């Protein structure tokens, strides 16, 4: 199942870039 | 200063994404 | 300004990439 | 083949929120 691990690690992924981004576009507003 | 950092983090996490993307790809072909 | 717009459509970016990943995490499990 | 076609969509979605994110740092240089 290297493909459904590969899959959920890229979803926990992008929930860390989605994360900061909020946290950068909160810093621009400043 | 954190906006920059916040945005560097996001881009490690876009790469990591990608990586395992990647990997999935290849294992759907299989 | 360029610096929001640019993360407004990343932020949007990773919205799709997110739901189509879920789609794909779905399609395995079947 | 609904899975490979989500995969090949989330990387081109990936894809287009690093080059959103790359202009959005060189534009915080500034
Ligand atoms: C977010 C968390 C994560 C993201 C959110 C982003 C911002 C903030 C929070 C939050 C805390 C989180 C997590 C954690 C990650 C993660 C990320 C995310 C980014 C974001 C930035 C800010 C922002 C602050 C916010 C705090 C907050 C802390 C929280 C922690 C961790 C932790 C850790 C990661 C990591 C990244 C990185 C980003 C960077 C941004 C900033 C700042 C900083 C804030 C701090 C700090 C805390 C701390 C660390 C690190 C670390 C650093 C770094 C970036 C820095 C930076 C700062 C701090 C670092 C560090
Ligand atoms: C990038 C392209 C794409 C990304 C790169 C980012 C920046 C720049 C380029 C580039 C051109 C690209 C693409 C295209 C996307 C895309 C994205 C990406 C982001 C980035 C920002 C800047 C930045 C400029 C840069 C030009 C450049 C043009 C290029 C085009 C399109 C096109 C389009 C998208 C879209 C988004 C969006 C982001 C936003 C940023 C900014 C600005 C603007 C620059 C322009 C403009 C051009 C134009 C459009 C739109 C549009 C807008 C918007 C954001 C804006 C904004 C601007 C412009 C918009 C528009």
């Amino acid at each position: 199942a290297e493909a459904e691990s590969a899959l959920e690690y890229a979803q926990q992924a992008l929930e860390k870039a989605q994360l900061a981004l909020q946290a950068a576009r909160q810093a621009l507003k400043a």
